[PDB]
């Protein structure tokens, strides 16, 4: 039983104050821990094999509980996997039964064009596995193809993910226009899917539609991981 | 100024193996009424017959507390005044209301799929640009609910949630659904061309907004569903 968590590989500029974006560490900590407590062996991966933390969301500023210890303990299960982070094109998809797409505002840049991660995810899904994605993670769905039909994998599906209202609240909706970046909702409509919104951008909100599982944010990471595990055995 | 209509199940007869009668789950109407009122909506109640009864496994005294208890037990509270004024469905003018809210309880299994007057009110409210909301077994009212613009079932092409079969199994009433040939929300969704999206647990606060069609799983979802219903009205 193996799960594969993808990270955004982009960690360049984004924010107006010069600070760089990247991975939101809370997302992968919660997901990694939940998988491994439920009998899965987890590996990390990105399109390039590299990544960085969003600079407005530095680990020590946001991490709490026992995943704070997991991050800081150098020899932990989380750190052994993170140091072993794989490069997408080198990954054998048949090793994994669950694909989990973690995010951060970096996913706005690489995920829609991450052809190798998409290849991995679409193959896992083809063999009867689960594709899961949280926050900006569903951006990986843009260009994600059903091997059999050649149509978008998420066509006719219901998904959730980070809402436009969340970006406005964060004051980054202008950056989306400036840097020609998209939203999960746009990706949904572009690919024949329906987008379902949470009441608030910070809510723990999740959707299971067959073996395609989505969540709104890091606060939804645990629930989306549980949904992914349940979906695999459905 | 702005008015909401909360429907109750009409049925309060036999259901459980221990001889207990089913009916309304009071927490559903108490919580939705309050949330509507606190947001400036005047609220009226309705059922298909004009009558109702509390589910005997969920008697109010055994399940209410705080200002829910207060609102229920205070003789001239806004909740009690509206409940004593419960309307009969065929007498209701649909154009008065901007939101239809179907509360439930296992009683909904018996009358809701065939409550043609309630179905008429809801469709008209929907046609006039209003919102349809439903929690728990409430979405059973959607069975054969016609969109006047399409001629087809209103929930066709829509995403909904509601009380899962998993919930009936945990409650040990799933065998009663087979004996008495009663349905589930999931089965109503698939029969009317809708997609059913399940909660992780049958007791979760879980709700969906799809345009102006709003659904929740249970009483723990009634607040969130009412909020979603209000929000959807101005969408």
């Amino acid at each position: 039983k193996r799960a594969l968590i993808s990270l955004t590989s982009y960690h360049g500029p984004f924010y107006k104050d010069g600070a760089k974006t990247g991975v939101f560490v809370v997302e992968i900590l919660r997901s990694f821990d939940t998988f491994e407590k439920h009998g899965f062996e987890v590996d990390f991966v990105s399109e390039t094999g590299g990544f960085g933390w969003d600079e407005h969301y530095l680990p020590k500023s946001f991490i709490g509980g026992e995943d704070k210890m997991n991050f800081e303990t150098k020899n932990s299960a989380f750190n052994k996997a993170l140091a072993r982070i794989k490069t997408a094109n080198e990954v054998n998809a048949s090793d994994y039964k669950v694909f989990f797409a973690s995010a951060g505002h970096g996913a706005l840049f690489d995920y829609p064009k991450a052809k190798n991660l998409q290849d991995i995810a679409s193959k896992i899904y083809a063999n009867g596995g689960v594709i899961a994605a949280i926050c900006h993670g569903p951006l990986l769905f843009d260009g994600l193809i059903d091997i059999k039909t050649t149509r978008p994998l998420i066509e006719g599906k219901a998904i959730t993910g980070f809402p436009l209202e969340g970006e406005i609240a964060l004051g980054v909706d202008d950056i989306l226009r400036s840097r020609k970046l998209t939203t999960v909702e746009r990706v949904a409509n572009k690919n024949g899917a329906k987008y379902l919104a949470p009441i608030h951008p910070w809510d723990d909100y999740s959707i299971t539609d067959g073996k395609l599982v989505t969540g709104v944010n890091a606060n939804s990471s645990y629930s989306t991981t549980i949904r992914a595990i349940n979906a695999l055995y459905s």
